[PDB]
This record gives C-alpha cells, sequence and structure tokens, in this order.
C-alpha cells in the first residue's frame, strides 16, 4: 500500500530540505507524510499511499534543491555503524544498515512495518493517519523555525497544550508526566540536572508566562489540541481491545503510591493522554528536536508548571 523515498542529507538541519518537499505532500490525493531517520545514515523519508507524486516528480522537485543547497556535513561511518547496530536492536529494525547512502542523493526505498512494536495493523494505520495530518502542520511550524522562531519554543507550546487539553486534571495533572520523563532520562545525572535547573532559572519568567498563555488559549495551542482530538476515539478503542500496546527518587516514590497503580496507570484517561503525548513527541522529532532536547523541555515544563501553580510533581508522586 505505501511508497517510500529516502533523501540522504547528512547535515542534521533538514528544515530547508523539508520545506522544498512541501509541494510533493500538498499537491495530490492520498495520505503523505515525512519523518527523519538514521538507517543507511541520516536521511529524510517521504511516504505516500497513492501513486502520485511519481519518482520522476520527486526528482524534479528535490534534485533541484539538492543541487542548490547541498549538505556539507561529512559523516563518520566507522563511528556510526556500531551506534546504528545498537539502535537497530533497541528499535527492532531489521533492514540492512549498510552501505551508508552517499550525501545529497535520492533513493526509492522499501516501506518498513512497525506492527510488531505498535501491536496491530490497525494501530499502525492510526499512526500513519497521525503522521499524514501532523506532517501538514509541520510545514507551517518549520516555516516559522527557518524564518527564525525558536524550535524549542514551538515544541514547548505543543507539550503544554497537550497536557492542559488531554490530561485528566489539565495542566496540574498532566505535568507530572513531564517530570517523570525528565527524571527517567537523567538517570541520576545530578550535574546535568543542575545545568538544566540553572538555565531554567534564566527562562522562568518567560516560560511561566508561556504556560499561562497556552492554558488561556493560543491559536497554535488550540490547533495542535484540535489535531490530537481526531485520534482520541480510535486510540481509546485500540487501547481497550489490546490492538495498541527507573531507580530514581521520583520513580521509587511512584511505585509505592497506590493511587498511581489504581487510579492513574491503568485508567483509560491516562492511557489516552500518554498516547497523545507520545504523538506530540513524534511531532517534536519531525521538527528536529532531539531526545536530549525533548527531555530538557520536559524538565522546563514541569518546573514552569510548578512555579506558576505552586505545585510539586515529586510531592504528588510521594502521596
Ligand atoms: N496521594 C494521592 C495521589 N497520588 C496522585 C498521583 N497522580 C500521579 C500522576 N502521575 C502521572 C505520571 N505520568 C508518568 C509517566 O511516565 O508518563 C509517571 S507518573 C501523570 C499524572 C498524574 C496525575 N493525575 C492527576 C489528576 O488529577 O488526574 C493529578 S496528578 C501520580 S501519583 C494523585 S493524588
Amino acid at each position: 500500500t505505501w511508497r517510500r523515498f529516502d533523501v540522504a542529507y547528512h547535515d542534521p538541519d533538514l528544515d530547508r530540505l523539508i520545506l522544498a518537499a512541501r509541494p510533493l505532500l500538498s499537491e495530490s490525493p492520498g495520505r503523505s507524510w515525512f519523518q527523519r531517520h538514521w538507517v543507511r545514515g541520516p536521511h529524510l523519508e517521504l511516504w505516500f499511499d497513492h501513486p502520485e507524486p511519481s519518482w520522476e516528480r520527486v526528482r524534479e522537485v528535490l534534485g533541484t534543491h539538492l543541487r542548490a543547497h547541498p549538505s556539507r556535513t561529512r559523516i563518520d561511518p566507522d563511528r556510526l555503524l556500531p551506534q546504528h547496530r545498537r539502535l537497530a536492536l533497541a528499535e527492532q529494525i531489521d533492514e540492512p544498515l549498510l552501505p551508508f547512502y552517499d550525501d545529497n542523493t535520492l533513493h526509492r526505498a522499501v516501506p518498513r512495518s512497525r506492527v510488531h512494536v505498535l501491536g496491530s495493523a490497525a494501530a499502525e494505520d492510526l499512526f500513519h493517519d497521525f503522521h499524514a495530518a501532523a506532517s501538514t502542520a509541520a510545514f507551517d511550524q518549520l516555516d516559522a523555525v527557518v524564518a527564525g522562531e525558536s524550535r524549542l519554543g514551538l515544541a514547548f507550546e505543543l507539550m503544554i497544550a497537550a497536557a492542559h487539553a488531554h490530561a485528566e486534571g489539565g495542566i496540574t495533572g498532566g505535568f507530572v508526566s513531564f517530570r517523570s520523563h525528565a527524571e527517567a532520562f537523567l538517570a541520576g545525572a545530578a550535574g546535568l540536572r543542575e545545568r538544566w535547573e540553572a538555565e531554567y532559572r534564566t527562562r522562568a519568567e518567560a516560560l511561566r508566562a508561556q504556560v499561562a498563555a497556552v492554558v488561556t488559549g493560543t491559536p497554535r495551542g488550540r490547533a495542535w489540541t484540535g489535531l490530537l482530538d481526531g485520534f482520541a476515539g480510535r486510540g481509546d478503542e485500540l487501547i481497550a481491545s489490546g490492538a495498541l500496546t527507573p531507580d530514581t527518587e521520583f520513580h521509587r516514590a511512584l511505585r509505592a503510591n497506590r493511587t498511581w497503580h489504581d487510579e492513574v496507570l491503568r485508567s483509560p484517561s491516562f492511557r489516552r493522554y500518554r498516547l497523545l503525548l507520545n504523538l506530540t513527541y513524534l511531532q517534536m522529532s519531525r521538527l528536529g528536536v532531539t531526545a536530549v532536547q525533548r527531555s530538557l523541555l520536559c524538565h522546563f515544563a514541569a518546573s514552569a508548571v510548578e512555579e506558576e501553580y505552586g505545585v510539586s510533581a515529586i510531592e504528588i508522586a510521594v502521596g
């Protein structure tokens, strides 16, 4: 059902290349979407379930761009291969990892299946529907970033909006997830945590204001939560049928808290929230936000909500 094209582009800043692809994902019927990926080296993937654009049309648009604005980053294959072998085990990727693509090249590629990770073809199809809708939204987000808006700031707004609209209890409920994710990432890194805290202090006033603005309602926040709304029903149904599948002070506390077990973890509302937050994190990846940066945002979001509302995620976890 799907066609895939890989654009090998070794500079981590894909944003202009993505914007050049906008007509290909905007001009013909069918679902189309893009993501960033690492197999055979850094590359952009374009996915289509209908027969247009053709390979020839894809080359007409993106060949022109690669010749005008080529990547000048050089990969280090010797260091990348072992990293990719580990990623492949972790992400359950069975595709060949070699040879690495040459920089600034276009390829047809074989679409991969994620059923074994997501739980069913129906769950995979729902993620494809999300990607199709979200990729359209991403072009406007990336136009803003290229134009000079803060990438992390746009992502922060998506996260706050998702927690306020889609968590039970709104922002002062959903923010506990942000702490959880930051503390799981940090895995005992006191020195990194202190660096994050010190940067957060410089940002606090602006970040608290952004939290209050998003909670009041912003056009971007409402647009993102509107998009997420489209997946809530089907998501609840796949979660309920089974079709959609840390040693830290915080997580130790949580594991001893019976409300976590009985009213949070197993609740359909938390499962739904967590699905829609995970879709938000996928969007952040599409927008070029790395795993460390997503985890920093989680730290900043939790800290901002705590300061604005005078609440404490660790106190909630302890119970
Ligand atoms: N002493 C009794 C109590 N314990 C709790 C707890 N709530 C949580 C909680 N945890 C996560 C978490 N998310 C993660 C994650 O990894 O995503 C871990 S904990 C997300 C959200 C909540 C809350 N929901 C609400 C709501 O009003 O509905 C408020 S706080 C953990 S213990 C509430 S009252």
